[PDB]
């Protein structure tokens, strides 16, 4: 009865959700300065507005005393969702003469800057001459293109310009076209054609036939000649491959060059890595140069007392040609306004207020072009990297699942495993170029993030206008005027204001490896908490959770956790768990009683309960520890026909036990990864006879005292082609085991255990790669453990990609011809040193 | 609405519930009315570019890529060009029906490629759905000279003085124009008069999705061309082409597999080139599995994709 109402009031609320949404996504789109600033008022009164409304749909959808709360908290906001309703339209006007012109590109005039000004520009300007122009003699090789992929202002066009400048009076033609944001593809084009002559094609701009004739024109004008045109800041190839068409005929000896934020457009050209032109920020000494070039007259030792200030802000920059220009240009105004005071004011004022100056805003125009170029459901995304402290890394993992867990991540395909759409939102931001990824993980995968420092400062502000993020930073020491409206919470160094009076509808709150938590702020007082990050802290009194009923991410990594409350049970919406260096052993029943989890980042120390296989949902598992265990639990685990990923290490239940759940894997298919630990033994889990789940990809090995007796049969070409990691120790070895493996297609990892060479009395022989020629299409790294591995395997088209080779030599060998190296090999196969045996 | 107005005629205790029904009805209508307006605006600033047509740069592509268009270009051109020796035979058309992604404007274009030279005029025009008459009219007439005509499509005379001149200048010679996609034959009827002189020597070629239109031209059966989906071995030449390197047999055990998938494009050269293009990104991205999942998908879910949206 009641509850029907409050039903049907919400569903039209949430008809209201999509709606607002969708005016905010309009309004966001443009830059913030064609916007009048009533709009931005009301839009940001119904940013405010739609968090109240998720709130309230939320609540109700957790929830189900209540239905009263919950029908005054929707009336009411009914009401004050009309009464902004007409404060609006109250106040408007038409101004029918309010035509401002448009803007000018900020890095136009860039463009136009003196050639003797720019320093270390060389040995990378001739190196991507010689890169392309090597094939220019013998000028009839096939034509090809060289992207040029960057981020922020590192420096693009000024490159592709003096290359184009350089090597040009050796062509017929040629054109430096610029592309923005949203082109149009006729003016384009007739760009194109204004760019090669003047005199025929000197009004071109005025015609206006169609997308069709002129491109007829622009073809039958490249005939019998070389064009080398270069096209500058193309986004959203869909535009590119409309102007490729226009380069669809045969032409020897010419060539065409491309730039772009990114990458992820520039692999549509060029058919090669080979081509790709990565460019990189300055060296240290030339960035140094290049700061004490505008400001000092001529010598930079002169103060001697300003050093350790000078390269200490120019370090923040890092090597962007951007930045470093920017300040030398801001902090002079005429030779060293002062010294010492303003320096460190700025040096303290970058990462929470330097971005508000004069003759600054110019260039943050070019970094947040990138920003803006984002489609939706990828702003939350980047600005939610203002979180985490100013130098420190960031697991994807831990983006990933904060992501999940906040609710940016969603979709209606069925298809999908809401996990690999993270991880396809990670990938869009890294190809973008907007992260610097370092590193690769347990998963196969990246494994931690970094942010560049504008950026982050920059990010920080444009979050900070609005309430999305909050920081108490000693540098800042700032507070919004209004406590009420505060969501998200990024604690960092500063431990003096932790007050906590008026926020009740706290999203989210972390604290960074500080001792303030708890003595001086409390959690449960906050009566909704989205997601709980407490990783590095000292404290051990989480029992409280049961208050907590909305929580999603709990991540309690390094915290000398002694123990957890029975109470957990109720906390039925639920994401993530990781217990990964807690002081408590042994889980509690009423994990039973939970329902939705995906990963569990355990420790094989503690104890997992019967009763595993409910958790259908769960699909990676890390750190489980099989020892003393029933038949009935381990038949549990191929139950869940999820998992993606599995770690498993063991000590005490090596029998039949281990055939019994060698099998029960196979009733999995989304496996990514997989590995086994044991310590010195035969491994006796896997049988001869045993059907692999189709998609394998890593399958690594840890331990090294256990070993194999030889290469299992069910490893072949035919079963699990998806490997990119190998990973085996095992006690023989044959010289057609290397032959089966040469078979598998991509095998990137390589890393094979010979234990009888390292334990007992064996002499290192050389295996024989017998059949076929190459074996090894892709295998960057390969690695041998007391097995013979001789440069001789094949000739150099055997292993194209090889970046590292590791093996055995013994020193009889020497005086041997099974050694016969001393040519180069088609990858970097110069970096070598191995061990030798006497 | 429908289910109550339907309620109320079939019936005519039930006045009151149609009451309610009707009542409560009007409720939603009026509350959704102020919802569309309570958020919207303007952005007089929004004037973002005309999407382009999907289908242009396929008019660029390479010759030396279709397969099995012989035959059928050879058998359009001599059931057309019989007539051209002693080439004073009355004019006619031909025009070519189909569907879907057939290939139409291709073995348009071949047949206009080869059989040219001999002619002093010609013409490939293209129509969208809702064309411009006068559009449509200064495209014919920069196809036919680029000189005299260079800037005509700047000057916008009317839709008479520019059919005047295209009709002065087709005098003592033979064009052979060649119009593709006309739908609503009410536009072809409209063009039809600016080829209305007695010309021996010349005809022309259109295409369609319509039949129903096509028929309105040639007056006769004889000269209407219908094209047909490519033979299963030709079909299989062409899958082939695109993903395997040079040679089909390699595999020897997803063979079936590749019977089983051809069958469902069963002839169009469109779906295959879809398919081989979107199934290797780098050669054979995988073994077995996502053939079957592709496979399945074919009913309920397989539209929604990458690089699939362009077709
Ligand atoms: N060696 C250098 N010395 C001095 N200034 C440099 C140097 N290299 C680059 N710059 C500066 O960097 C900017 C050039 O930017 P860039 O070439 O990357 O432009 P883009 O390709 O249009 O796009 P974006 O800046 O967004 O990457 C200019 O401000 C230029 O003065
Ligand atoms: N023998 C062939 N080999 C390869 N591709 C072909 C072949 N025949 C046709 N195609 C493809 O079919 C498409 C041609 O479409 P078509 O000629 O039918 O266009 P249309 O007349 O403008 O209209 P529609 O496609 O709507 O019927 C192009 O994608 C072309 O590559």
């Amino acid at each position: 009865t009641l509850e029907k109402k409050v039903r049907k009031g919400i569903e039209s609320l949430i008809t209201e959700l999509k709606l607002m949404q969708a005016v905010l996504s309009k309004v966001s789109k443009v830059p913030a300065d064609q916007l009048d600033e009533g709009v931005k008022i009301w839009a940001g009164n119904v940013k405010e507005l739609s968090y109240q409304m998720e709130d309230i749909v939320d609540a109700f959808m957790v929830r189900v005393k209540d239905l009263h709360r919950i029908s005054a908290a929707l009336e009411e906001v009914v009401l004050q969702a009309k009464q902004l309703a007409e404060l609006r339209q109250r106040y408007e006007q038409e101004m029918r003469d309010t035509s401002a012109n448009t803007s000018v590109d900020p890095r136009m005039m860039a463009l136009y800057t003196d050639v003797t000004e720019l320093v270390g520009i060389e040995e990378t300007r001739d190196k991507l001459i010689n890169m392309l122009t090597e094939g220019d003699d013998w000028s009839k090789h096939p034509l090809k293109t060289i992207s040029i992929v960057g981020f922020g202002g590192l420096g693009k066009t000024t490159l592709a310009k003096a290359a184009y400048d350089k090597i040009k009076v050796q062509f017929d033609c040629g054109a430096f076209v610029s592309v923005s944001r949203n082109p149009e593809m006729k003016k384009v084009l007739k760009d194109i054609l204004y760019g090669l002559d003047k005199v025929k094609y000197e009004n071109i701009h005025n015609a206006a036939r169609d997308e069709k004739y002129l491109i007829d024109d622009i073809i039958e004008f490249l005939n019998d000649k070389r064009y080398l045109i270069v096209i500058d800041d193309i986004w959203n190839e869909k535009a590119w491959e409309l102007i490729k068409c226009a380069f669809s005929k045969k032409s020897p000896g010419s060539r065409l060059i491309t730039t772009t934020r990114n990458v992820s457009v520039s692999e549509a050209c060029c058919s090669s890595e080979d081509d790709i032109y990565r460019m990189e920020p300055l060296s240290n000494d030339v960035s140094r140069t290049l700061f004490c070039k505008r400001i000092f007259s001529q010598e930079e030792g002169c103060p001697q007392e300003l050093l350790k200030v000078s390269e200490e802000i120019l370090k923040k920059c890092g090597g962007v040609p951007l930045a470093i220009i920017t300040i030398a240009s801001l902090l002079a105004n005429k030779g060293h306004i002062k010294a010492k005071d303003e320096w460190y004011a700025l040096l303290s004022s970058i990462g929470h207020g330097l971005t508000k100056n004069r003759s600054l805003e110019q260039m943050k125009k070019i970094l947040l072009f990138s920003y803006y170029d984002l489609p939706s459901y990828l702003k939350p995304c980047l600005l939610y990297l203002s979180i985490f402290p100013e130098d420190r890394e960031i697991r994807r993992a831990r983006l990933i699942w904060r992501w999940i867990s906040e609710g940016f991540v969603y979709s209606e395909k069925q298809d999908i495993s809401l996990y690999e759409l993270g991880d396809s939102y990670f990938n869009e931001l890294v190809n973008r170029s907007m992260i610097q990824p370092i590193g690769i993980d347990d998963e196969g995968k990246v494994k931690a993030c970094r942010v560049h420092d504008m950026v982050l400062d920059l990010i920080c502000s444009l979050s900070s206008e609005e309430n999305f993020v909050t920081i108490l930073d000693d540098p800042r020491r700032k507070m919004p005027n209004s406590e009420s409206k505060v969501r998200r919470l990024s604690i960092q160094n500063s431990k003096i204001d932790v007050d906590t009076t008026r926020m009740e509808h706290m999203r989210s709150v972390t604290v960074f490896s500080d001792n303030v938590v708890g003595k001086v702020l409390d959690i449960s007082r906050f009566k909704v908490l989205r997601v709980l990050d407490l990783e590095g802290c000292h404290v051990s009194d989480v029992g409280y959770v049961g208050n907590l009923l909305h929580l999603r991410y709990l991540g309690l990594k390094g915290t000398h956790v002694k123990d957890l409350p029975m109470e957990i049970g109720k906390l039925q919406f639920l994401l993530t768990l990781d217990l990964r260096g807690t002081k408590i052993e042994v889980l509690p029943w009423s994990v039973v009683q939970l329902r939705r989890l995906m990963c569990l980042y355990v420790d094989y120390g503690m104890k997992l309960p019967s009763g595993i296989g409910n958790l259908t949902f769960l699909e990676v598992l890390d750190d489980l520890g099989l020892s003393d265990v029933d038949l009935d639990f381990v038949k549990e685990l191929g139950r869940l026909t999820k998992l993606r990923v599995l770690r498993l290490d063991f000590h005490g239940f090596d029998q039949s036990m281990g055939k019994a759940l060698e099998e029960s894997i196979s009733n999995m298919y989304k496996l990514d990864s997989l590995d086994v630990f044991v310590n010195r033994g035969l491994i006796n889990c896997l049988s001869e006879h045993w059907v692999p789940p189709p998609r394998l990809c890593r399958l690594a090995f840890p331990s090294k005292r256990s070993w194999f007796k030889t290469l299992p049969s069910w490893i072949n070409p035919s079963s699990l082609p998806l490997l990119s990691y190998l990973d085996i120790t095992l006690f023989e070895v044959r010289s057609e085991d290397i032959q089966l493996l040469g078979t598998l297609p991509a095998l990137v990892y390589l890393e094979i255990w010979n234990y009888s060479v390292f334990e007992e009395a064996h002499e290192v022989e050389a295996p024989v790669l017998s059949s076929g020629a190459a074996l090894f299409p892709c295998a960057t790294e390969c690695r041998f453990i007391g097995i013979g591995a001789v440069p001789s395997m094949f000739p150099q088209g055997a292993a194209p990609r090889l970046k590292r080779l590791w093996f055995t030599f013994p020193a009889k060998w020497i005086s041997s011809e099974n050694i016969g190296l001393g040519m180069r090999h088609l990858p970097s196969l110069q970096r070598v040193v191995v061990d030798v045996i006497s």
